[PDB]
């Protein structure tokens, strides 16, 4: 949610700002909201509607963020690493894991129905490896805590995020009789950022930076039917950090510069793209995405979106710190990254880990956790 | 699913045999169906010949230069009646097939017959519970401690029979589902596996939590698309790898292990994190032999002790009774773990053989090399083990005088050089 006092003194700046983004603010349901409370003051309901509207705001972008209509008015910030020459035919990750069983869609398929994949062996071994090795060296190296989450949350906690209720139709929802519905996290983003709704932390105890390995779910509601680049399921290792307001935008760029460690140190060429308003996510103040090369693909594909949410997600949640000059509490500002997605890792790992028979060669930072193995098939 | 033969041939053995259960097999509406399909594929025999005759009257009447218009009418009526006793056969082998859907399995000779859990055995216990110089906390007490084991925020996100877990604890569990998977694939000869934790119908029919236990699962409803469920436990995606198959005899047997979140609706334990609506599991299946399979019972329970022994975690192996098994078990170990603020043994693992009934569900088959046909396999599963339970079980029995938690040996390269927790 913006601030409501923005929405109220500033109602064309606001409107604006997020007419930059495609969104058209509704000025003249607010202008007559406004004007109906003061009326009816002098002489809940009116509460009741203004709220769902502000719930239904995307989030201000920054002042920093390139200004465009789509992906095409995104910029590249930077790169890093040499995509690999081959000097053979490239084979995707389909048909690299596929020649022993060991990457599986028709079990999957005949299991689930499409968008889900069944790992065996070595490449479910590489799998693991690649999720193990990222929290481990957030944990270790980054200075993020650990955390286990609940996958099932209930409405509450996705619209303090904001994935409610605005986007319920990318959840997958399980119905209950006589209790609150669960839905099927899409991110731990979710379940990490909501630890501190409803608190006055202290300002000693930031920044609050949490790590979770977890499986992922979306409906996939609104490209990629072949192989496990969009899956209804998917492991991603999610970096969350609740800041203090002033460091926020310091904490994107070290929150990104730790994506980026997680390729560099598995030797995967990127390029680094700061989203433009046109192209940025409900809850973001300002986005960079991590694309990886994909030999088979000849492009870079998403793999990563680092984002700053400013006070917008503090707001829903009423997560707060008591601030240290004036003593009065004051909202936090929440931050988001992905430090990766595991099963885009794995067909990036697969893909240019390729050799000239089929085989894969398995990354020096994996080696520790793949017992003895260093070539796959 | 049991041998339809055997329970439309012999109901009467097949229901004293699954008496010894406690469940009363449908004796008299199964003889009453076999009646009913004797009476009307009597009646089509008689009205094939009928009609067969008829037709065939019909050439032998136009060389006769004779009316077939009688003779018409009565193979047009039979016909017609012959086509009703082809829908009323269906029908009555529709409903027979659904009844048998939901018979349980039927109990292996070798277990011990018994109405309830009392009449469970200990087979054996490996190593001794702690006796501690001081008044012993439970898990919940040590957890909270520091904010590692959380409730309150997992209840605030998704209500109740959730945890969160931070830090040191959070990383502890992940130690001990990384341990339990990496022994099973290097000592054991198990396959490593990532599998969908959403499935559809005949996967779950497959395994036996269909078309019965629906109420136990977390179901997700799509319009116009076939429903999803949350897997209870890797068991269903795991043995339902090989459904529709006919393997190679030299294929068996196959061993899978995966690490996976497990779903309940769990339709007891309210504090805690013994009975949670989400848990880790390292689950083992095999699909086998069927000559095989009931010592490769005894080899998969010797697998989940392993853990144990590893661990240095006291536990017990009870042999479960006829009165207390799972629905698709022929013979059950459960493993139960000591738990020092309960001053008892808890269950940490069950270990089953199915026989040929998930198998027959999911028409999970191998060649047999003496006589070539198509053959059901056995297949297995076994908790390797439940992971939120284990973790309770080192809080407890590793805790010291100060409420700090010593690492197991066998977890400290996984703790990076942490060996005392708090
Ligand atoms: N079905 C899908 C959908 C997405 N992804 C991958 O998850 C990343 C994070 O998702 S996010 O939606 O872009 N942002 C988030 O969820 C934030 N919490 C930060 O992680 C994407 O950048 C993409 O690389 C996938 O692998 N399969
Ligand atoms: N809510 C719950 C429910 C159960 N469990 C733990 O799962 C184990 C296996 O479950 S089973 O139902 O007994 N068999 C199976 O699922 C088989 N696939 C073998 O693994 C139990 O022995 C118990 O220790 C838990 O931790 N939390
Ligand atoms: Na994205
Ligand atoms: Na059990």
């Amino acid at each position: 949610m913006l601030d409501p006092k923005l929405v109220r003194t500033q109602p064309q700046e606001v409107a604006a700002r997020l007419a930059t983004r495609g969104f058209q603010l509704d000025v003249a349901r607010i202008e007559a909201l406004e004007e109906q409370r003061k009326s009816v003051q002098t002489r809940d309901a009116i509460q009741g509607e203004l709220d769902a509207m502000l719930l239904g705001i995307p989030n201000l972008p920054h002042e920093s963020v390139p200004v465009g209509a789509d992906e095409d008015a995104n910029v590249e910030v930077r790169r890093w690493g040499t995509p690999k020459t081959f000097d053979f035919e490239v084979k995707d990750h389909v048909a690299l894991g596929e020649r022993h069983g060991w990457l599986d869609f028709e079990t999957a398929a005949k299991l689930s129905g499409a968008r889900f994949a069944l790992m065996r062996g070595p490449i479910a071994r590489l799998h693991r490896a690649l999720a193990q090795f990222m929290i481990n060296l957030h944990t270790a190296e980054h200075g993020y805590e650990e955390a286990y989450t609940p996958y099932l949350v209930q409405a509450p906690a996705l619209q303090g995020t904001g994935q409610l209720p605005k986007f319920e139709e990318d959840l997958f929802k399980i119905g209950r009789d006589g209790e609150a519905d669960l839905y099927l996290i899409p991110t731990a983003e979710v379940s990490l950022t909501n630890i501190v709704s409803g608190q006055i932390l202290d300002a000693k105890q930031l920044p609050l930076k949490f790590v979770a390995h977890t499986p992922c779910f979306r409906s996939e509601a609104g490209r990629d039917t072949r192989g496990m680049i969009r899956q209804h399921q998917f492991d991603k290792v999610e970096m969350v950090q609740i800041v203090d307001p002033a460091t926020s935008y310091e904490a994107l760029e070290g929150l990104t510069a730790n994506a980026e460690r997680v390729l560099q140190l598995l030797e995967l060429p990127y390029r680094v793209l700061a989203l433009c308003t046109g192209d940025m996510g409900f809850g973001s103040t300002k986005t960079y995405d991590l694309e990886v090369w994909v030999p088979s693909q000849d492009k870079y594909r998403e793999i990563s979106s680092c984002s700053n949410c400013g006070d917008f997600q503090a707001r829903r949640m009423q997560a707060r710190y008591r601030n240290p000059e004036t003593g009065k509490p004051e909202l936090v500002h929440t931050l988001n990254g992905s430090g990766l997605a595991v099963g885009r890792t794995l067909v990036a790992v697969l893909e240019n880990y390729q050799q000239a028979d089929g085989s894969i060669r398995v990354p020096e930072v994996l080696k520790p956790y793949m017992a003895g193995i260093e070539v796959i098939g």
